[PDB]
């Protein structure tokens, strides 16, 4: 299947930035870049750029890209941008998009569309909740969106000793070529690893060998574009991660480690397919989902913003998502008799301790550590470590 | 096809007998409506209320799935109170009871939670408790229950109305009786101005030239439940009898009937509902003009919609391949024609706009349109109504 990434082509760079140098500028945020290098790599495939009003609409209404036929595309991405600069801009056809001082990308054929931020709220995330972090940033974004394609000067890099874990769906698919994947599954995640996580991806592998695949490569993908402000960091999470494997956990010979780049919604239901779509384009055939995928607590009534189940039942069913398979899963608990991680059974609720993350960060914060077998203990260091670097 | 949920005449006794014998559940009025629209078809192919799978199917994806990708777009569910789930859970079957009669079998049955917050922003895109149907389906139950919906018996009003709330079928078998050879729809919930009447007669004109040789106008005005400062389905109906009366619309070329379903005043995600409905009763094209099934916004006054959006979105919706789309722009008055017109931006200041709030003022002055925006006849019954209002 054919991934469009959005970069210049090498030799023609030269020529791209002089034309780059002399256009109208427009400043971005680094949420915006972020979704910039999102299209760039190709992840928002088939999307030329950012989103027109006519892909925003079928985005909002369908979930799905409808033009060069049906494919999952369930979040929008697009440039929001202030009524002074809309109008700076009118007639505009191409100008430059800049951050932090540096030029990053071209927007040509620009379409200045309405920004209708409280039905876009809606119907992404199913409230309009200002508490909401992400809800939040929308809210207080410019009045216009601004779709046109794009042309990315060169791949977005960060310079905080993680750009070689910013793979490309590109760059993935090669790396799970020379691995002999015969299968990939793909394990999107925000949060550390515990034992919860790893048995989801075990029994996944578990159940692709039981198939007849002989080398199924996990592809272990924390997403690492803007996160909310209490979570636990990126740096931290790859070196929990990293511990895990050391510890065995999870096999490194079988397990590719990198970073997904796009921002997190935490809009639950509707983002999981955006989480599973992205995966799908860098080849993965096979995409776990557990449960509350990509949920948080609703910030008013601290209630399930989403109901747990919803998020894989929706992947389940969703359309245009024909070339990767649904792996869903229940609630992994801790099972005290096992003293190990297990799948949770209404029937023997006596058996089992939930996970909470409040409680266990609880536990990290005071170095005291979690029941034998809910994480490997050098990555349960990791996190106290974590917790120490804050005082 | 279309999927009615009777019970075959030759087993009702059965069926009621068994109905007799059931827990009870109490509905209101508003799902009696949905009832009736479920019964008939205008759904198909649903069973009976969604259950759980399906209302996540229409909630995310404006199409139903299991058999094949169709398009339905808004949710058609049961609330429930806390107190009533707790005493029917426990229970697979149950009858359905409203004004002290048993009007189906929910069969089968499945409760889960109605997150109403959710539902009201993926189908509506705000939770403003000002808009009247929000409002109602914030002060209902705190569950909801789909299954399988054995009806009973066809669900009449017996109001004098019953004549014109045909079923799908019953509109095919209509539109076979006048030999059409292509049947073209108009929903609507206002009055009929001759701006509507020009995207009638327009779509009736573009299809004469493309060779077919009856086409027929479904003239369909909603019936179910309506804000509260609309013109009421009776006064509506008499208006329309006026506007086919003074020829504007022909007659002999048009069926008048009433669809059944309550209005969600949901925009763009209704206007896929009203456009689906009408496919299920055989309707091949499709009328759609600016801002379908919108309002303004009850907080901000401005349109809660955007104006062209239900056009667009209904032009690619999935799951309608067997009914084609008329999208039309604005229609307002022409003050050197006389006549209502299609809009023309460089052209502006001819154009007269008269909303309801104008003719509002009008009939309390005593005084009529200009020439040509609406029928005669037509304006004088709804001189009538506003009268009526003391
Ligand atoms: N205790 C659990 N049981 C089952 N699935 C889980 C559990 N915790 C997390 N998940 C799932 O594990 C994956 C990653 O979860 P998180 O990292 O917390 O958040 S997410 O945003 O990426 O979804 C998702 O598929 C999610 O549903
Ligand atoms: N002035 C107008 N010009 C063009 N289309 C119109 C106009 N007024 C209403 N419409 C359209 O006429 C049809 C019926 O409108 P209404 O009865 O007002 O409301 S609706 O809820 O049924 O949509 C819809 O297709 C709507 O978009
Ligand atoms: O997820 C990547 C990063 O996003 C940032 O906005 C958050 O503040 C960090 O905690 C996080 O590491
Ligand atoms: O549309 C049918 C009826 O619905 C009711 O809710 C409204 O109050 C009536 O005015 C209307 O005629
Ligand atoms: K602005
Ligand atoms: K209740």
């Amino acid at each position: 299947s054919d991934i469009h990434e959005l970069f210049v082509p090498e030799n023609k760079l030269d020529h791209v930035r002089a034309e780059a140098e002399t256009l109208p500028s427009l400043s971005i945020t680094k949420l915006d870049l972020q979704w910039v290098q999102v299209l760039s790599e190709g992840w928002a495939t088939p999307l030329k750029g950012f989103m027109r009003e006519k892909e925003y609409l079928q985005v909002m209404h369908f979930d799905t890209l409808l033009d060069d036929g049906v494919i999952n595309m369930s979040i929008p991405i697009v440039l929001p941008v202030s009524a002074e600069d809309k109008t700076r801009l009118e007639g505009c056809s191409k100008f430059v998009l800049a951050h932090g001082g540096r030029r990053v990308a071209i927007l040509r054929d620009a379409e200045f569309y309405e920004h209708r931020k409280e039905e876009r709220c809606s119907r992404v995330w199913g409230t309009t909740c200002t508490k909401h972090p992400h809800i939040k940033m929308v809210m207080e974004s410019g009045d216009w969106l601004v779709g046109g394609d794009l042309q990315v000067l060169e791949k977005i890099r960060w310079n905080d000793g993680l750009d070689q874990y910013r793979l490309t769906p590109l760059e993935l698919k090669q790396k799970c070529k020379e691995m002999n994947a015969d299968a990939v599954f793909a394990f999107q995640l925000r949060n550390p690893v515990h034992n919860g996580h790893a048995l989801l991806m075990q029994d996944t592998r578990r159940r692709l060998l039981e198939r007849g695949y002989k080398h199924p490569v996990l592809l272990l993908h924390p997403l690492g574009g803007w996160t909310k402000d209490d979570d636990v960091p990126l740096d931290w999470r790859m070196k929990q991660h990293a511990a895990v494997l050391e510890e065995g956990v999870l096999d490194p010979k079988s397990t590719i480690v990198a970073i997904f780049p796009s921002p997190m919604l935490y809009a639950g239901p509707t983002e999981v397919q955006w989480h599973c779509r992205s995966r799908m384009i860098a080849g993965a055939n096979f995409y776990i989902v557990g449960r509350d995928p990509a949920g948080m607590p609703h910030p008013e009534t601290k209630k399930d913003l989403y109901e747990p189940t919803h998020g894989g039942k929706v992947l389940s069913m969703a359309p245009g998502l024909t070339s990767v398979e649904i792996i869903p899963f229940r609630v992994a608990a801790y099972n005290k008799a096992k003293k190990a991680m297990d799948f949770y059974d209404p029937a023997r609720h006596n058996e089992f301790d939930f996970i909470s993350g409040t409680r266990m960060r609880k536990l990290a914060r005071e170095g005291e550590n979690p029941p034998d077998g809910f994480m490997a203990p050098k990555a349960w260091k990791v996190l106290t470590d974590y917790y120490r670097s804050l005082e």
